[PDB]
């Protein structure tokens, strides 16, 4: 297994990364030095997870301390919903820039095809509780990400949480600049996504899983909510590898030709989940894990069904 894929753009992006969505600004600058520390050289972020001053500390930390240079790191973040305007694009990447204490990110995405009404707020809700859209699109979003690129600000741009259909959009574009390089997704044994999977890498995409633990750490979740790492099944292909739970959740799609972000605050666990490179599974355990599959969501983005931009009505 290679430790990293060839990005459109010449670039190699390693196939395993930090997540930072729920790492308390209090915990998550230990996270990422323990996970540079570790082996870690991509860390994915964003504006939306009020996390990226910290974030940014341990990286300056850690160049300060010549365990790294710049080059080496992968740095990812995303342009939230409510900056969807053309002209409140490049004034986010630059907030995200400032807050990592970075001059360019390596990857920049579009964190959501949905926009929402630009303010403070992060999801602006009306009355009633739905969230209120922005008068953006795809396409207009996309034309201002690829300034981006051409000024220097990021290495490559693309989408996340695109289905296929939008993803077709940006693709078709006349006059585009740059294709996407990325689209990052949710994907584990209960949304094992190929269909999705398929038409991205058939277009020269590379697929970001999201989510591969099953984001027991969400907000929302139900107690009657199935449960990845605690699924016995998948523990007793752990067992017979030597191996946890989660570290063949990581495997997993690792062996699929993605690129897997699992999010841990907990040093043990951070150096766990990068212990994945001396294990194979087995034809038959990749088929048993792709077997479980359900479509099941764990980030539905239930508050935006509505939307005329809402991604998960089609079948992928
Ligand atoms: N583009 C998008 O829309 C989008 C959406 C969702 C996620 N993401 C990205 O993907 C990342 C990963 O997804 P996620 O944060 O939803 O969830 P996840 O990585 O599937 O699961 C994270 C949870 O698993 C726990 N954990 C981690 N390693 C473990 C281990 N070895 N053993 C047991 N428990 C373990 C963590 O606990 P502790 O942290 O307490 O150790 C945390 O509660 C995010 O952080 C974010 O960077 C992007
Ligand atoms: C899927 C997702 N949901 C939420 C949610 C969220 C999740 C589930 C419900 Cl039902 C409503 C909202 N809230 C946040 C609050 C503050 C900071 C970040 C979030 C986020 C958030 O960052 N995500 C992750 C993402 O979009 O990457």
């Amino acid at each position: 297994m290679a430790s990293r894929i060839l990005l459109n753009n010449g670039a190699k992006m390693p196939i395993l990364g930090l997540g930072t969505w729920k790492s308390p600004p209090g915990q998550v600058t230990e996270a990422v030095k323990v996970a540079i520390d570790v082996g870690y050289r991509h860390i994915d972020c964003a504006h939306v997870y009020q996390n990226e001053n910290e974030v940014g500390v341990a990286i300056q930390e850690k160049l300060r301390e010549q365990v790294v240079k710049r080059e080496e790191l992968f740095i990812v973040s995303k342009l939230w919903c409510t900056y969807h305007e053309k002209g409140l694009v490049k004034g986010a990447c630059q907030k995200t820039l400032s807050d990592l204490k970075l001059d360019y990110l390596d990857l920049y995405l579009i964190h959501w095809p949905t926009g929402f009404k630009p303010g403070k707020e992060f999801f602006p809700l009306d009355e009633s509780g739905n969230v209120v859209p922005s008068d953006t699109n795809i396409l207009d979003t996309w034309a201002a990400m690829e300034e981006l690129v051409d000024e220097g600000l990021v290495k490559a741009i693309g989408i996340s949480n695109f289905n296929h259909l939008q993803v077709e959009m940006i693709l078709n574009k006349p006059g585009l600049k740059y294709k996407p390089a990325v689209n990052q997704i949710e994907c584990h044994p209960y949304l094992t996504q190929e269909k999705l999977i398929q038409y991205c890498q058939s277009k020269g995409i590379v697929v970001t899983a999201y989510s591969p633990l099953g984001s027991p750490d969400r907000p929302w979740a139900k107690p009657e909510d199935p449960s990845l790492l605690e699924d016995p099944r998948i523990k007793a292909i752990a067992a017979k590898h030597n191996k946890t739970t989660a570290q063949v959740l990581i495997r997993f799609p690792m062996q699929r030709n993605l690129v897997v972000i699992p999010k841990s605050v907990t040093p043990e666990r951070i150096a766990e989940n990068f212990k994945v490179f001396d294990f194979e599974l087995s034809s038959q355990d990749m088929t048993t894990l792709l077997s479980y599959n359900r479509n099941w969501r764990v980030c539905a983005l239930l508050s935006c069904t509505s939307h005329k931009d809402y991604p998960f009505h089609e079948e992928f």
